């Protein structure tokens, strides 16, 4: 989408994975979808260094609207859970130096059953623009056919442009194209800033395995289309919750950096361990994800329960991730010819290698003929930056 | 097994899950199956409070033997990886105040392909006794028929008794009896101190889920036979390794306590976090697991992606575990009528409830009419002790 936005993968916070559609504000006040939740989350994004690290977009997922539209036929926020309205929430978020994302659906209803946008694309686009929305996640539930789906997505894109406001457009279009047909990713990139490809993520290592395996299996279809202005979305970051071990959290961070993925945290910033905060705020790994070249990485090797991924970076630098998929035993040894890395350019004539995950450690100079030796934890990942150099 | 042993579930350390069959002592001297590894683990079991917590048995799994038997036809440890022999290793372990477990197989070969004990049951039993072995894990690979399997397990049991040495006898008989026929668990308890029921564990929440589900699905068959001298073995504790989140480790600890399971750590005691060390050395949870009454807990309730297990304890006390099996969202609320717990006697007329996991916290007094409300983390478990007001 050529709207000047998402020149690097969008960074922020989305409530869906962690808070879901909790409507019971009387019995579960701390987890229900309310304006107080988003206000407190914005406060913590500022105070706890999340904005400094790059997380800019505070995003509302499903279950923010009233059961029906107002008298004029416009979307209205829920009266009890959002008394002061989306405009006042956007004002608050902007006053903290952040940006506000909102949710809508292309069909007649949202996935949770709230008013859909079909028939009101222009009305809803102008409503979001007036409220001060900076990002729109557009879902695909309750849609008849591919004609309706495609037309709705393209229509909402053009309507948002016609509002004249800069609004990041996050689509779920490709994901909703199966079981009908394989998406034309060029068409989708034409209209979307990023697009969800695969099923929703949950708080489990199984889910990350599934997302990564699907991505590596379909990488010839989706890697080259990604770039500044249009990204593949493998869904939210679940670091800081309950289902991932430390090494699995490291794996998700490293490979979301490799995949040039939008970094949308879905956690409770009020209850997050120092470990997970440091991982999610890792300056070097975020720098990899935010590389100005904007070239998505890919799976280089796969076998012996090992995976090797790499991502090209600006200035002849490369990121390399090595995953141990063996879920038994201990740290497993892996060696690779340094010339096999970075298409043979990362370490020609030499490269300086810096391990970034699980710990940061300078590994030294590697000649084009040398071999890299590493040990990877079960379900863990070793992330490295290779800086091309002529010294040595 | 009425040999006076395993009156509480056996506690110790087994190398299999974490170290497997690592024979590459040239490239990984510190991780290969060698007497140096077991010496380091014994040293740390003393130094780091593991013996104090109750972990007593330092056990050797497969891949300790030489490729073949000696002149006399006896088992021998690997010459290079175990230079000083099992007897001297046992002497060292005993000098540290610990006990030594060894591994053998009922069939023609061990699962890794090393000398089996079929045909040598008496010889091998007497050899282990001479060496000073205090525990035998008996595997079931490379076995012709169910008859050979059963006969071998009973034979080795009786041979160990005839050596005159107190040796804890750990069997894998039930695991190798399915899917051919259902094991007679009374028969097995007659010959074994504990017995492996289900597939091997690995460093994954999936493995723990499968073990728990199998146990609850077959609980009508296996719960009542367990007791002092004979326990169900859901395989090793993998807390402290790589595949489990904190809450999944909490779940494993709590429900291995509920299940009156042998507590066999399989980890690297040289590199273990303070968190996992504190969980594995939890005094109250170990006390639950080591409850002298020896009544195995069971799944009381299952539904809404929630699980409720409970175990009767000594002195009219009860342990209650609540699992959240929903792997998405956040801490989920669960409420239960306190009268529904402990067969309806735990809190009649009242009970004091103490949460032990994930954190220790006094919850106060609960009348027989009260409801217990809790929030359980996804894939996590809340463990509670109920003390009746008497
Ligand atoms: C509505 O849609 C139209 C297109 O249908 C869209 O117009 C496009 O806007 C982008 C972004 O402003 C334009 O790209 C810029 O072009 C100018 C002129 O050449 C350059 O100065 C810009 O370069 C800077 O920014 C780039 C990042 O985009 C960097 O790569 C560069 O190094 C500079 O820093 C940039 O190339 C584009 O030309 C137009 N296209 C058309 C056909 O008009 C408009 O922005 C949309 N509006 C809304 C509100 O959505
Ligand atoms: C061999 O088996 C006998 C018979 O089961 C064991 O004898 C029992 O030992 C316990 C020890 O506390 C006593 O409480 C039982 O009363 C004994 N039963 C009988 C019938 O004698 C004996 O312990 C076993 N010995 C070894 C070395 O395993
Ligand atoms: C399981 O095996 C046990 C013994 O191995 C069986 O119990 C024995 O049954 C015989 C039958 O005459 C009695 O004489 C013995 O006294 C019993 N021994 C014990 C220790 O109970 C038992 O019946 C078998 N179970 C099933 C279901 O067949
Ligand atoms: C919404 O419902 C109307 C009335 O049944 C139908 O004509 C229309 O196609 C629906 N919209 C979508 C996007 O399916
Ligand atoms: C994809 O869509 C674009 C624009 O809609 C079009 O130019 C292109 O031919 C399409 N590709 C395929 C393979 O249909
Ligand atoms: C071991 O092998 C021999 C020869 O093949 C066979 O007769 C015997 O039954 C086997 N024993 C077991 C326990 O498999
Ligand atoms: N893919 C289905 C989508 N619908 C949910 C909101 O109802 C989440 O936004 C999810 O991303
Ligand atoms: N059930 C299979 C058994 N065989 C392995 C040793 O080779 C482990 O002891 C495992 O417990």
């Amino acid at each position: 989408l050529d709207n000047g936005l998402a020149r690097t993968p969008t960074m922020g916070w989305l409530h869906w994975e962690r808070f879901m559609c909790n409507l019971d504000c009387q019995e579960e006040p701390d987890s229900c979808i309310s304006e107080k939740l988003f206000m407190e989350m914005a406060e913590l994004m500022v105070s706890e260094g999340w904005k400094d690290a790059g997380y800019e977009y505070l995003c509302i997922d499903d279950c923010w609207m009233a059961p029906q539209r107002d008298s004029e036929g416009r979307l209205q926020a829920d009266p009890q859970r959002f008394p002061h309205g989306i405009r006042q929430l956007a004002n608050y978020v902007h006053s903290k130096g952040l940006k506000l994302g909102i949710y809508a659906d292309v069909g007649n209803k949202t996935c949770a059953g709230f008013p859909g946008s079909f028939g009101y694309y222009d009305i809803d686009a102008q409503t979001f623009a007036d409220w001060g929305v900076d990002l729109l996640k557009f879902d695909g539930c309750y849609c008849d056919s591919l004609e309706n789906l495609a037309d709705g997505y393209k229509h909402m894109s053009l309507a948002l442009n016609r509002t004249g406001r800069s609004i990041v457009y996050s689509c779920e279009w490709p994901l909703y194209m199966w079981p009908f047909q394989k998406p034309n990713y060029t068409e989708i990139r034409q209209y979307c800033n990023h697009w969800r490809n695969f099923a929703d993520i949950d708080d489990s290592w199984k889910s990350i395995k599934s997302i990564l395996d699907w991505t590596s299996f379909n990488q010839e279809r989706i890697v080259d289309v990604a770039g500044p202005g249009g990204w593949n979305d493998p869904d939210m970051l679940v670091i800081g919750n309950f289902g991932l071990s430390w090494n699995q959290q490291v794996t998700q961070m490293a490979l979301w950096a490799i995949m040039a993925a939008p970094l949308f945290m879905s956690n409770d910033l009020r209850h997050i361990s120092p470990q997970a905060k440091a991982l999610l705020q890792d300056k070097d790994v975020i720098a990899i994800n935010q590389d100005p070249l904007g070239k998505q990485g890919y799976q280089l090797r796969q076998g012996d329960n090992f995976e090797v991924w790499e991502r090209p970076l600006s200035g002849l630098a490369w990121a390399v991730a090595m995953i141990n998929r063996q879920e038994i035993g201990g740290p497993r040894s892996y060696t690779i010819a340094v010339a096999s890395l970075g298409k043979g350019v990362a370490c020609n004539p030499a490269c300086f290698i810096t391990q970034l995950l699980p710990v940061k450690r300078k590994l030294g100079f590697y000649e084009w003929t040398s071999r890299l030796r590493s040990h990877i934890n079960p379900t863990g990942t070793v992330l490295l930056q290779l800086e091309n150099t002529m010294q040595m």
